[PDB]
């Protein structure tokens, strides 16, 4: 799994494995599906 860039879905079910947001960004929450690096 990579570290995932500044804005970066982890949330959606179906993403390329890598939900670890790089040093400054974690995985904020919008929806299920659409969370993302921020």
């Amino acid at each position: 799994s990579c570290t995932q860039t500044h804005w970066g879905q982890c949330g959606g079910i179906g993403y390329s494995g890598c939900k670890t947001c790089t040093s400054g960004t974690t995985c904020q929450y919008s929806n299920d599906y659409y969370s993302q690096c921020l």
